[PDB]
This record gives structure tokens, sequence and C-alpha cells, in this order.
């Protein structure tokens, strides 16, 4: 009732324009709204596929973002470069909305208020971050016993688990936020039947698809982050033969452009923070794909201004103090 206000019990265009400057200007959504879009977003999640598959036409496009870390103010950023998120500028993206960055409540919370208002044109995939385990350290649970209390934290773990893993658009690109699978014979059937409302297991289809690399030699690797394995060329252009697909996008992984293309062009990474922790200096960039051509357009950007917030700042005491 203090800040923005639900109209009628909704996500109204009107709330989120007002949503975003109240964020902009560091204000904080009532606790009665969050918990209102949290409860309304889980129903909607938890009626999807594991796999959402859309249909592009010819005439049609959509933007791909990558990881966006609770950077909020790069994240608007996104939307004054290309546009804010409608029927006709539907928007896909792919994990790791929370920690690191210092605003991830105000990100995942106009990302789920975008979900619950154009639930047909705004996608949302899991991400790695969209976890329990990494968020107990990097930041987010610390954000949101700061900002709310322990128990608004349990309900957004709870949300995070019905988030699909994957999509597939026109049955030929398929996005995720890691990547491919540490064995043969994955497919787009067996992930629709992915049972996704958990913490990911430590090995098998659920964990690849949130934990993933590419590598640029041939076979399996050892992962570096402990955790699934890093995918040659020939694993994807299995998969990809097995899935009469043309190429898979997917984030994960920072890079200093915002993007990398990889595996003869069939692997293709997208990274939607810039300057990310407000040290790695990188750019960020975006993907329009459209329904006439399905092949990537990289958009570019560089970080902005944000208030005097470090990285961090809500994240274990070894991180917190660790950088800048
Ligand atoms: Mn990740
Ligand atoms: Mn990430």
């Amino acid at each position: 009732y203090s800040g923005p206000k639900l109209e009628d019990g909704k996500v109204t265009i009107s709330f989120m324009k007002e949503l975003m400057q109240w964020y902009k200007d560091q204000k904080k959504l009532h606790r009665k709204c969050a918990y209102q879009i949290l409860v309304q977003v889980k129903e909607v999640l938890s009626k999807l596929s594991t796999l959402v598959e859309t249909t592009l036409k010819e005439t049609e496009k959509i933007t791909v973002c990558g990881d966006t870390h609770g950077q909020f103010y790069d994240l608007l950023n996104i939307f004054e470069l290309n546009g804010l998120p409608s029927e006709t500028n539907p928007y896909i993206f792919n994990g790791d909305f929370v920690d690191r960055g210092s605003f991830s409540v105000e990100v995942i919370l106009t990302l789920f208020g975008f979900k619950l208002l154009y639930p047909d044109h705004f996608h949302l995939l899991r991400g790695n971050h969209e976890t329990d385990n990494m968020n107990q350290i990097y930041g987010f649970e610390g954000e949101v016993k700061a900002k709310y209390t322990a128990q608004m934290y349990e309900l957004f773990s709870e949300v995070f688990e019905w988030l699909p893993l994957a999509q597939c658009i026109n049955g030929k690109v398929l996005i995720m936020h890691g990547g491919l699978f540490s064995e043969d014979g994955v497919t787009l059937d067996d992930i629709r039947k992915i049972e996704r409302n958990r913490q990911p297991p430590d090995s098998g289809p659920m964990c690849d698809l949130l934990w993933s690399d590419p590598q640029p030699q041939n076979g399996r690797s050892i992962s570096k982050r402990g955790v699934s394995c890093q995918f040659g060329p020939d694993v994807t252009k299995a998969f990809l033969e097995e899935n009469n697909l043309d190429y898979i996008i997917r984030s994960h992984e920072v890079k200093a452009e915002g993007y990398e293309v990889a595996h003869g062009g069939r692997c293709v990474t997208v990274f939607s923070a810039p300057n990310y922790c407000d040290q790695m200096g990188n750019k960020a960039s975006y993907i329009h794909l459209q329904g006439s051509d399905l092949r990537p357009q990289f958009h570019q950007f560089t970080a902005v201004p944000h208030p005097n917030v470090k990285p961090m700042a809500y994240a274990n005491t070894l991180l917190q103090l660790g950088m800048m």
C-alpha cells in the first residue's frame, strides 16, 4: 500500500513503470506486493513445460538476453536501448538474474512483474544462480534477508524451482542457461519430461542444462567448476543432429565482448551484465532473432551508472571484502 500498488490484485503496465522508477530511486516494494507477485508468478511458472516451445512468424523477432546478476540499472538500459517488453517486443532472459549484483531484488521482481504482464511474450529460463547453494553465498539470500525476511527468501527459492530449463524457437534454436549434456542421447522429449521443481542434482541433464560449458577441443572434460562438464564441438554437433536443431544459445560464461560464437557457429554465448561486478570491464550483449532469419544479430552495450553500492554487498564476507 506504500509505494507501487497492484491494480485489483494484478500487474499492469502503469504498475510496472511505477515499479521501475521506484527501484531506480532505490525504494522498496511493499512486502505484500512482493508476496503477491511471487505467489502469482509461481502459479504461472508451475504450469509450464520444462521446455518452452515458441513459434516465431516470418515477421516477428525476439530478444535474447543472458545473465543480468542483479545489475538493475543495466537492465533498465537494455530496455532503453532495445524498447520495453511487450507483445510486439518479446524477450527471453536466459537465467542468472540474481547474485553478485547488489540490486538482485529489483531485477527479479521487475522480471517476475513483466512475466505476469506479458506471460506469452516474456520468458524466463532458470540459471545456476537461481538455486539455493549459490544464493546462500553469492548475495541473493543476504539481500532478500536485508530487504525483507528469511521467509521471503524461502518463497523466492520455491518460485525459482518452477522456472523452465530451456526454450526452443521454431524447432531450430534451443536456448538454455548453461549448455549441453555429460552424456550422449539426450533429446528434446527428455528435456520436456525433466521433473524440475527441485534443486538441481549433482549430475544429470538438469545439472548440465544449468552448469556445462563449451570447450574448443572435441570430447568432454572435467568441468572447471567442479560440476557438470565441458563439451566440445562434436558433442554439440551430435546433439543438434539428433534433435533436428541448427544451433544453441546459452549464457553462463562472462565474455569480454558480451558474447562468443564457438563450435563452428553452433554454440553461441550471450552475457548481459556489462562491467560485471563493477570490475570485469567487459561489454554485454543482447541478441535479436527473426522468424525469417534465425541467425543471431549481436548488440553490444556498456555499463551505466548505478547508486554507490558495492557488488557482493550482501554476499559472503569472503567475497564482499575481496575486490573493489
Ligand atoms: Mn551461470
Ligand atoms: Mn552467471
